[PDB]
């Protein structure tokens, strides 16, 4: 494993802990200006019964995120330790957990998400994906179980472990795309075996029903197994109660059989950010 | 989009979901073709909600590999699956006393402890397991106290055959080749190589002997996986554990000989455990 100085991080200076492989640790001066603070931070490391392939994907995860560079609505790279001992992906700790699980926790009978909300944190996470589009980065493991709350509430897109630059894929090889959930996978993604940006933004719309449904789980009743053939036949989603007529159409938007015609991220955040405003 | 196979298949109706051991246990009724009354408790895995397709194109393959191997006293064993008109279902034989990683730390000195004997009977009929296994141009590659589960009279039967593959169906020498193995379980070859044998499973075999002589414990203890290799072609090997004769443990020791064909055969550990078991009993 190549020394990157910009990044590595003294393992004597790391204090690992509860887990959240992801674990919750104590990291000593890892914020540059403050030389003897102590931040929480998150660790990701492999696992005991770890495979070569396991290892090699973490390995990317943190190239991945330094490629990707710095923005509200991403959780960022605080460094790793990468020589002489095991490999440690040292990332921005989110107190509140992850989206699915806050989500699914303050639905009515804990302080319940109010329509504002669902479409700020529908925003934000909107503007996080425009940013990482705009640094050419598929995301590929879209989904609210992938998206973590810092303690301002503020929506982090995390999971990088299946993200490439738009160039890194292998077109029409038969393998391609086979690890990513099918629920919330493109139909390209599958059929024709290519992963594009507008592939993304299929994937956020299955986020948004999640969002609007408080937790919900996609495709209800639907096996994975017969799944692809109803997409392929038309079969999209209903209307999730306390959603507003606009935002159904942009999730249905966001499933448009053809990639092209389906929104941008760009024109998602315009979108957005107008029925946003309007709500306040 | 999944041929049918009428003598394996099972009346999706006839089956009955429960609680979870994605694998969940289950109530097969009349899966016995000598008692079509008799409701059969049973355990099914299938596919997660967030499953992929490799998931899917997974557990397919570990059915198939299932309905290759034959019937053995220490294999876990297909029963059959419901793979039309519905999620795919793989009904396969449900083990009371679950996994044998668990069930080991569970009896550990202050249920009821194993004596000597209970392990080394643990070990010979594991071996046979998979001296059957080879017998069959089968390679397990997963081999690990986890995936061994344990009957209501504590028959040792080998399961999770998600990996395992015919003996030709290998890509010798492919860098992804074997990239999917547990590390810490995993013989040398196996990545260096890039090849999977039999011999390779006697090393796994190895290190699944450490695992139930130290009660459940977990390899290569305080050892990153990222540095393993390093210190196994430098030689390392696990200690004898704790409460382990010399005897049984220069047999781990042979099972993780750098070279394949020096490790011993599984028959060849079949009998040399059935003479300690023996000689134990006595």
């Amino acid at each position: 494993l190549p020394e990157d100085p910009k990044w590595e991080f003294p393992r004597d200076k790391l204090t690992l802990g509860k887990p959240l492989q992801v674990v919750m640790a104590e990291a000593v001066g890892i914020d540059k200006d403050k030389p003897k603070e102590a931040v929480t931070v998150a660790v990701k490391m492999l696992k005991d019964d770890a495979t070569e392939k396991d290892l090699s994907d973490l390995v990317s995860e943190m190239e991945m995120m330094k490629m990707i560079g710095k923005h509200k609505n991403i959780i960022n790279l605080l460094g790793a330790c990468t020589q002489d001992g095991p490999l440690y992906v040292i990332v921005e700790y989110a107190s509140k957990g992850n989206l699915r699980e806050y989500l699914r926790a303050r639905r009515p009978p804990e302080e319940q998400m109010t329509f504002k909300d669902l479409v700020s944190c529908t925003y934000q996470l909107a503007r996080g994906m425009e940013y990482l589009a705009s640094q050419k980065c598929i995301h590929r493991d879209l989904a609210a179980r992938n998206v973590l709350v810092t303690e301002n509430n503020v929506m982090r897109i995390a999971d990088f472990g299946l993200a490439r630059d738009i160039n890194n894929i292998d077109y029409y090889k038969k393998t391609t795309n086979g690890r990513l959930p099918v629920k919330w996978m493109a139909p390209e993604a599958l059929f024709d075996r290519v992963y594009t940006h507008q592939s993304d933004v299929w994937s956020f719309g299955v986020l948004m029903w999640e969002i609007f449904t408080l937790g919900g789980s996609p495709y209800p009743g639907i096996p994975v197994e017969e799944l692809f053939k109803l997409l392929k036949e038309g079969h999209r989603m209903d209307k999730p109660a306390n959603c507003t007529n606009e935002l159904y159409m942009m999730m249905r938007d966001c499933w448009h059989a053809v990639p092209s015609q389906r929104p941008t991220f760009k024109q998602l955040v315009e979108d957005l950010d107008r029925i946003l405003t309007l709500t306040t």
